[PDB]
């Protein structure tokens, strides 16, 4: 569902996962991306 370079880029993402929702779209200001269906883009490929 979320592809990235690295687990420490999807540390952005634990603003997300918690109450506050303040980006919204972490997973979009996370580096990573939004996929449709466990289908990377094949930039990270992870």
């Amino acid at each position: 569902t979320t592809c990235c370079p690295s687990i420490v880029a999807r540390s952005n993402f634990n603003v997300c996962r918690l109450p506050g929702t303040s980006e919204a779209i972490c997973a979009t200001y996370t580096g990573c991306i939004i996929i449709p269906g466990a289908t990377c883009p094949g930039d990270y490929a992870n």
